[PDB]
């Protein structure tokens, strides 16, 4: 079955620029700015569109070694990006997949809001509780603030 967890968080970066830097070029940018959270991102197959597979590796000592993401949909107009965690780490006999959706919306102050939905597809009577998905949110937040810090400091990047 499916457990749906939704959150929002704010960014000080405008939606289009954040979408281009953090989501689209996130494969280059995230390991450079947050190497203590993400050790590398390997493109396995594809050019970034639906069906593209990436292997996200975590630093030594983390609970999980890696996950593989599959890009599902990329909407450049509405700054929506949908991807699934389909292998690795927690994926196995208790968790089949995680289907994720990020949408970035402009705020009139020149920042953005990130709307996130994470759907945990389980196998068995295995439960996913808000407490534990908190680590997903903490990760996301750390990555976001690392990207924002970079973008604030490198004004000519991703315009
Ligand atoms: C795999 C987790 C957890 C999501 C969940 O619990 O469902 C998510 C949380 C934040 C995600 C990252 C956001 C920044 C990057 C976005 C890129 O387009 C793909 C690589 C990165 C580095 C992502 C890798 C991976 O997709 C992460 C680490
Ligand atoms: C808490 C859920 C659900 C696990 C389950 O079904 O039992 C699991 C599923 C995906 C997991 C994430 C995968 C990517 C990351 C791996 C890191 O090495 C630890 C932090 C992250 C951000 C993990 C946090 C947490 O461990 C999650 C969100």
């Amino acid at each position: 079955g499916v457990f749906n967890y939704e959150t929002e968080t704010t960014s000080v970066i405008p939606a289009a620029r954040l979408f281009k830097a953090f989501i689209l070029d996130g494969d280059n940018l995230v390991p450079k700015v947050a190497p203590q959270a993400i050790s590398s991102v390997e493109n396995i197959e594809g050019n970034g569109g639906p069906g593209t597979i990436k292997k996200i590796s975590f630093p030594e000592g983390f609970p999980f070694k890696y996950v593989k993401d599959r890009v599902d949909e990329v909407d450049h107009t509405n700054f929506k990006y949908n991807y699934s965690v389909i292998e690795g780490g927690p994926i196995g006999d208790t968790l089949e997949k995680i289907s994720n959706e990020i949408k970035i919306v402009a705020t009139p102050d020149g920042g953005s809001i990130l709307k996130i939905s994470n759907k945990y597809h389980t196998k068995g009577d295995h439960e996913v509780k808000a407490e534990q998905v908190k680590a997903s949110k903490e990760m996301g937040e750390t990555l976001l603030r690392a990207v924002e810090s970079y973008l604030l400091a490198h004004s000519d990047a991703y315009n």
